């Protein structure tokens, strides 16, 4: 009879970190709700990261979600949270797995990048955003910083962060509705996954500027992107007809994760051609 | 002429005795209190019974009811007395007597075990038609589930009828759109019932089941799948359909009107024949009583 | 560096009689006022005017149609006076007097014959980049009419054009999401189900939804999205037309497609391409005339 259903609650850990850990200043990323320094267990040399917060019904928001979150492994883990007085203030100090290999479009503009990596890389994203909802959470800033590499290590494992914008959402015949209103909020990351996949397959966003941006901001409202050649030639309608289905306008017109995880291309990645794609070269060349 | 004008209720203040010999046999138990099996004094026919406390849940049901009973696939209405009952008022309702069994005991001693793929579809159209009449009324039923679901008698051409308004509520220029004319989300949860109901039909066990706060996970995540050996002659096309009903949000669930525009609907009785395992299945669990 | 900036209105407060002969011979008749005919005294040229009371409603038309009047297949604000007429305070609009005819009138001005189903394309691309316009930049029309869908002139290269804007209404690297900047209810939407009546229409002659006299049953079909493709009119328009049909005529205003959708939508955009199959629409639209009654 079912068991591991049940892990551990969140003990919030009240001695100084510095017992714990040599806080350094390498900025790892700036990121939400103040920036993230990397610091050091003390008693094994080994790296992790730290993100403060000042203690407040948001703060112990993002720290209840990330917890219930760091499960997931293709969410970055939660090691350990203090409470603790810095400069007078109640603060939450987050303390998160170190994930050192990079950002996944850093990591993919420096090296050939195929449309199997493309949908591998697809897929784990696409776990991350299969546990938050059937855990009822939206992350809300989906990302391409907020996507990171574990190691430097070639199977390094890709990982979801940041849960400053995440909320909760909330008879065998009753419908999904019955059970109690969803907003939509969870229909954004559907959206987010959209624009990741398109950059992923090509090298470029579906939408941006000119500075043209009062013209982005429709081009965003109104739904007009394309597939332009050289980029697109090679790239399959199934694949163009998956991303049309994300970047749908009207949120209650996208696919679930469900839906995304079911689609032949994410769930057999490992059968999708390796064509080989602009992703990197436009990657170098558009840096600017 | 004018032959779309059908008659208002016309609530009877005569006690129901002046008419109907009271049995005690228990016919039926969902919402309110219970139905019961009742006798035409002049006529000796059979006829079934519903006790109602007035009030206004009460008025509505019986309200909705009414204006339902018009469609031959919804169980009908013959008089509705006001009675006091030990003090207390109350609305009685005298259906028509269904004494064929819910759908899926029909099914289950199938005898002949053969339940065609055809056989299906004629049951989903006319589960379709109730639907569609209580649409085009603006009434969303809210508990289509398959113990509403009866047949009239045990004839083998015995008619499908819904029952149930213990739920039922109104939904309240020729170039106008739906939106402008007035309407919340109140009515795709018949149509997602329905997806329920296909599934069950056509393969014997529910796209949705306890393992429960799992259950309820499954259902809000659309986690479902077409499993063999039952699902394998299944096509495609059918299964598309149940796609779409079983879809989990509302704005994007078909239509009765999409669902009885569907070839596999409209034309029944050129879907073939093939063997279905819904009637062995039906029968392996008497684990349908919960 | 480009700079793609149009000017703004100005409201002109001197008399209209100053610059116009005002006629009474009424061109068109809106929902807050009537469309008559004047002329401009120096040039002697033709132009239509509506009378529009003062108030936050006239000026909020005004200043949407006057945006809106950039596009080339809206009629074009010409003029705009704040004047006193029988001591009220007036909006006079002057705009570009079109005489070509409204949309299917224009149709069954023909026995010749052959409405073919790509001239049909041609004319549903030519109100959609109307309503992409608008929808481009945040209005809704909300009233998407046959009869307010406009001929320039009997000319054979007659411009179709978009007019009234008295029930028009306002809305409100980059990863952020449609929602997720600015809020936005579905009056949008409507215009595009008009655009499936009006193509539905085109396509054969007759509305997708009438009352029978059955107007209580019109409200029904409407909202139960309940329509057919009869023979012999539809028995040889091609699925994929029905079924752009099917996607604009949704009840589900978020299931509805998007002018960007439809505009990109093959039967659309590449026209060239459709077949030149006759249609009974003239003949329809002929032999139905009851329009008026
Ligand atoms: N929860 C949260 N909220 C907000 C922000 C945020 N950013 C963040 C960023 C990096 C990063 C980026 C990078 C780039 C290169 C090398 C190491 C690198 O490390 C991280 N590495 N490990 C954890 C971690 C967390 N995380
Ligand atoms: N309106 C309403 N509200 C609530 C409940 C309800 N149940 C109900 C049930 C049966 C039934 C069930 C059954 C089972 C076996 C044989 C004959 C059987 O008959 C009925 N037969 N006729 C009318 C009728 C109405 N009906
Ligand atoms: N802005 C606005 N608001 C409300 C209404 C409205 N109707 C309208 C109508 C006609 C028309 C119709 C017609 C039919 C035949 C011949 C000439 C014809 O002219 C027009 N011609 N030119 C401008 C114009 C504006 N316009």
């Amino acid at each position: 009879f079912p068991q591991f259903h049940v892990k551990s609650g969140l003990q919030i850990k009240k001695n100084a970190i510095i017992d714990d850990y040599k806080v350094t200043s390498q900025v790892l990323g700036l990121g939400i709700n103040g920036k993230v320094l990397q610091i050091f267990n003390k008693r094994t040399q080994e790296k992790f990261a730290l993100k403060m917060l000042q203690d407040c019904p948001k703060a112990r928001r993002e720290v209840e979600l990330h917890w219930r979150a760091s499960q997931c492994p293709h969410i970055v883990r939660i090691v350990d949270v203090y409470e603790n007085l810095y400069a007078g203030r109640k603060c939450l100090l987050i303390v998160m797995e170190c994930l050192d290999g990079g950002e996944l479009f850093s990591r993919i503009q420096d090296r050939a990048f195929t449309e199997r990596e493309a949908s591998e890389i697809m897929k784990s994203i696409g776990e991350a955003i299969q546990y938050l909802h059937s855990i009822n959470i939206a992350h809300r800033d989906v990302k391409p910083e907020n996507l990171l590499y574990t190691s430097k290590r070639p199977n390094a494992i890709l990982k979801l962060t940041d849960f400053g914008f995440a909320k909760e959402t909330t008879p065998y015949y009753v419908a999904p509705e019955v059970l109690g209103p969803e907003k939509y909020d969870k229909s954004c990351d559907m959206w987010s996954l959209g624009v990741i996949m398109y950059i992923l397959l090509c090298g470029y966003p579906p939408f941006y500027s000119n500075h043209i941006s009062p013209g982005m901001k429709t081009r965003i409202r109104m739904g007009q992107y394309e597939f332009p050649n050289p980029e697109w030639s090679e790239v399959s309608e199934e694949v163009k007809m998956l991303i049309r289905n994300l970047l749908k306008t009207e949120p209650t017109q996208r696919m679930t994760i469900t839906e995304f995880m079911n689609h032949p291309w994410i769930m057999q990645s490992t059968k999708v051609p390796q064509t080989p794609l602009h992703t990197s070269r436009v990657l170098k060349e558009d840096k600017e």
